[PDB]
């Protein structure tokens, strides 16, 4: 009916685990509503803190069919030893013609679902300022806000930096490593952008910010996706 | 070509308390035409670490050669393990050039990754660094040698982290019991279907000691043309 070849969707039965982990049941929906049938491969994977990536469901090839609808329930355990923090579950589909379709859902382990990432009282609030998820192939610019609020009774000493982790193994500097001293009660604020020059390769860029407490050595990250068309 | 990139480090091995590394950057334009590009210096480390060492700079050979010295501190609090320093260049026409050097922190330079006596030896079996755009298959060897006195209990898995945010399962999570003195060995490959997008895939193996909770990683690159 002149529609997209594939529509993927994903829901999780639950999305906040305690520190000792637990089980999450995923519902996977893949529909082929377009006029013609389609072949694709799909799978389910998870991205986590500290460079964690793990599979939840193996690659399966589908000829749909002989339109058609696909509904799968797939559960997975998240063991206690996996790092506490934010996780993304991603149902991923690649069509025969190379088109990629993804449906993502987030869950958290050991932290509150809506709480800011933090280093023991120092909260780290880093955002895509205007919610700009992609830029034209001819180039675009995306600003990020950075607000660190020190809720400790003592001053905080952190090191901060940002990169854009992209196609072709590119790791583009976004913010050089800086050291900040943040008095108790104060908030360190800045805005920092990245120009995606037209020459940069098309694909997905992970804008990655990292903050380290220089005293404790504790490190926390905030990742944000921008696609260059 | 149009661009040649070269990178060297004055030091390869850091103790856990960190240290300072000086790098020599070389970018050469042998091409018959002058060339316009941007370059920078970045580091990939363990546990999701990425950090910059030299900001984006626009350059127009107006060809000729560029030589730069660039040092950087690696403080004590950065995770021990294996780091990759990468001089990267993107020319005006979108062509990408990279020169890489490895360094280590708190571990021997030529040491297998390990979990306290249990060594993890994971390799691209036949040294196949790329596959055609019409598709190819790459097998990997997996050898876990338990040097400990007691048995080891681990969970193991692999994915391929690729373009377009793809995270393709390569080996499902499985749990192994490895007696003292024994080696667990397998071979596991990944098919890069024709339909998968062109670009860089990181084949990523992770192994967790179920008892200690300690996790270690081995990454290997395959490029789909």
């Amino acid at each position: 009916e002149l529609q997209p070849v594939i529509e993927a969707n994903l829901s999780l039965n639950q999305n906040q685990l305690a520190s000792n982990g637990g089980y999450i049941s995923s519902q996977l929906g893949i529909r082929n509503e377009s006029c013609e049938t389609v072949k694709f491969k799909y799978w389910l994977s998870i991205k986590g803190p500290e460079g964690i990536y793990f599979p939840a469901k193996a690659v399966v090839g589908v000829d749909t069919a002989q339109g058609r609808m696909l509904n799968v329930t797939r559960g997975f355990w998240v063991p206690e030893y996996m790092a506490d923090g934010k996780y993304t579950v991603s149902l991923q589909v690649v069509a025969e013609n190379g088109k990629v379709f993804k449906a993502n859902q987030e869950f958290v382990k050991g932290v509150d679902l809506n709480s800011l990432p933090e280093l023991n009282g120092l909260t780290i609030d880093i955002k895509n300022q205007f919610g700009i998820n992609s830029v034209e192939s001819t180039g675009g610019f995306v600003p990020f806000t950075v607000d660190l609020n020190n809720g400790r009774e003592g001053e905080a000493n952190v090191e901060f930096w940002m990169t854009a982790v992209g196609p072709d193994g590119l790791i583009i500097p976004v913010n050089a490593r800086e050291k900040w001293v943040i008095a108790s009660g104060d908030t360190y604020s800045k805005v920092r952008g990245i120009n995606f020059d037209k020459s940069y390769p098309a694909g997905e860029y992970t804008i990655n910010a990292q903050v380290v407490d220089i005293v404790s050595g504790e490190r926390v990250e905030q990742s944000m996706t921008v696609v260059k068309k």
